[PDB]
């Protein structure tokens, strides 16, 4: 019968710091991630910014030999699992290692390295593929290779739904641990899609902000003068514990996972619904899931993305499914400081919903200087609210129309 | 407690057919889907065949203009799921629509997009880019495009666990059914990952057999003259169905799923360990989950890859479940006729494992001429075994060590 599941570790690499705590110290100053990229060319390109990892050492992490042969989305899905299961105290043992299971996703995966083993194939042909091209590469590998360094015999997969997929993993992950499946998981995302194919083709897509005389205010969510989403890299791993294993060890619990809801629009390859039908079937199967009235939430971590139709379909969803509560719980966007972390943005973003609980403060929606016809609700405009917050949502839409509500409050 | 999950309709193309009665009707005639690829200058590769899908129309599901944005791997997706639904009988209204969902999986998603747009960005630079580049290639669009096409309002997802992924696909859309999240999934997998980079990534890795000089010969599992899998294309799908949803409608139900394993090696990226401790966990776990005695257990679809190492691990971990029973079901690798259709293999040998309940026939394991040492199961050596089948296991074992198992019983 149904379990509980815990929060008891959090990680985290993002384009304001490398590690949770930085990241949340930029994330409550209002300070922006966003800057011109430096690792490659970009003057063909129509964007030429987005939330680059500054500083990342995979040596942190990784002997050299090893990190070679895996791509910046592996290694930064390493980085953040690693850190999570270090802050949550776990002690992995032959007693425990079958119950303990990994589900580390992404929207793209290993873009970069596809992208250089093409120049190779095409430039100098097949004998110059990289030997570690297939293992190096695809999305499951997070998973695999955290389970081959710490020992984890548990379930073991990876989601890919494009932008949700931090938010499904992370639910989907505390399902197996609700059901028995596992007592413990590391669950969430990374993504590091800055290469040529990435940023031209949601550039041929025209769905990039192409603010680049001022990168910094390019992200401004829900803004009249918003012109599509910016690119991020990073990723975030939470450690997600059956209740009763947490207490029977002394963990620390940051916050309890109480609601996880999945919906899909049905409606079209890349564009939400003006309406947000989808969004609001999704945070109403959430909130049913978590056993609570509407009028319990008290922050709302938005997708917001930045996109003309995808901003204004999630206040039509929150409007539907909140009525006149929608104008007293507080909704902000952390990608206006982030930017689109894709694939790792419902992962960093549960552990921002995760610390607007333990510090009882809503992030600010930076760059929201003229809000939009009918985005009248408390947006978190400009700087950190401190308030009650017992119950935090975190929402994510990603292309082929799929939705994910995550739903966390208060452990005592 | 939980609900029954039973299999209501099966759509598939493979190297035998475009399918599933050709498909099928290729297995038991023992015939081969393997030959040279055309279309393609092999020359400078150490492997030049392979199983393609041959004379596939995908203009019998899609304009021309909506096939033109999708990655040949979503077409093929696309096709077997479409084919599971029509084949299911399932009307879809408002009344359903929210109850059903896809998990639709690739273990390496759109190489062949990536690659045609790699030539585009690297001779002309960005902007010959198509703007259906990202949505056409990323791995949950045949989940995205299927929900949007028949108006499917449920779980929507996608898994990509390399080798595993159509295991794991279905085995996690039975859990849907199963806790009452769905009554309705389409659950697979597909891959078409015959391209520069695929047949270079894993020739690179010295995965794939080389006998170039008989293609029809080359999978060969438990052969002592195996020299690797051989790369295959194609999708299997099938329409999962809670049992009292099936019987109102007066489905046709094949078979049901009662069991469902997964377990990580944490072993080693690419190989599994040689006394298959992780296959013998997962398969436990999956008749366990089934409440079946290992001794209930008459035919096995083995991963069988052909690899030296993969198929010996298989054969210790069988003898380690199974102890006295091991010689008395039968074990084939329909791998020996299809190839390796990666995240598609599980799709497919699903539907194999069903059919082989339905017809009371173990598919052949060809090219068996000379088991290799301490191989002395029964393998279905070269011809089909007409034998009584009440429980059927399905396998697969991927990079990362993640393994998944399916367990099917006949209904009636
Ligand atoms: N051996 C491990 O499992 C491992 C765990 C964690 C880390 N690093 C961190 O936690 C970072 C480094 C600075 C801030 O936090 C490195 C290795
Ligand atoms: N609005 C409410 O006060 C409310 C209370 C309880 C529920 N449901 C449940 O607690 C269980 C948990 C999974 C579904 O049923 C729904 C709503």
């Amino acid at each position: 019968s149904r379990r509980r599941v815990v929060i008891t570790g959090m990680g985290m690499l993002s384009p304001l710091g490398l590690d949770v705590p930085s990241s949340w110290e930029g994330i409550l100053a209002g300070r922006s991630g966003i800057a011109p990229i430096e690792h490659m060319d970009l003057s063909a390109y129509s964007t030429r910014f987005g939330g680059s990892v500054k500083g990342f050492n995979v040596e942190e992490y990784l002997s050299a030999k090893e990190a070679r042969k895996l791509d910046l989305f592996i290694q930064y899905g390493l980085a953040a699992s690693f850190q999570a299961v270090r802050d949550s105290g776990l002690e992995v043992t032959d007693a425990n290692r079958e119950r303990i299971g990994v589900s580390m996703g992404s929207g793209i995966g290993g873009l970069t390295n596809i992208e250089n083993n093409c120049r190779s194939l095409f430039e100098q042909g097949p004998r110059r593929i990289s030997p570690f091209f297939v293992p190096g590469s695809i999305i499951n590998m997070v998973s695999g290779f955290l389970s081959i360094h710490l020992g984890l015999q548990g379930p073991n997969y990876a989601l890919t739904t494009a932008q949700t997929t931090g938010t499904h993993s992370i639910g989907m992950a505390a399902r197996n641990i609700a059901y028995g499946e596992a007592d413990v998981m590391v669950a969430g995302g990374s993504e590091m899609a800055a290469c040529g194919l990435g940023l031209g083709g949601f550039g041929a897509a025209r769905a990039l902000s192409t603010r680049n005389d001022e990168p910094t205010r390019a992200s401004r969510p829900w803004d009249r003068d918003r012109d599509g989403f910016v690119l991020s890299d990073g990723s975030g791993a939470l450690v997600l514990e059956e209740l009763e294993h947490a207490r029977a060890r002394g963990a620390r619990i940051y916050a309890e996972l109480v609601g996880f809801g999945m919906s899909g629009d049905a409606f079209h390859m890349t564009a939400p619904p003006e309406d947000g039908a989808g969004a609001a079937r999704c945070m109403k199967n959430a909130l049913r899931d978590a056993g609570l009235d509407p009028r319990q939430v008290d922050y709302i971590n938005a997708h917001g993305t930045s996109t003309p139709a995808g901003d204004i379909a999630e206040i039509a969803a929150v409007k539907s499914v909140f009525g006149e509560h929608a104008h007293a719980l507080s909704m902000s966007s952390t990608k206006s400081m982030t930017g689109h972390l894709l694939g790792a943005a419902g992962a960093v973003e549960a552990i921002f919903s995760v610390l607007a609980l333990r510090d009882q403060v809503a992030p600010p929606t930076i760059n929201l200087d003229n809000p939009d016809e009918g985005c009248d609700l408390d947006l978190v405009a400009h700087e950190a609210k401190p308030r009650k917050i017992d119950v935090a949502l975190s929402n994510s839409f990603g292309f082929g129309g799929t939705n994910g509500t995550l739903v966390f409050r208060r452990f005592a």
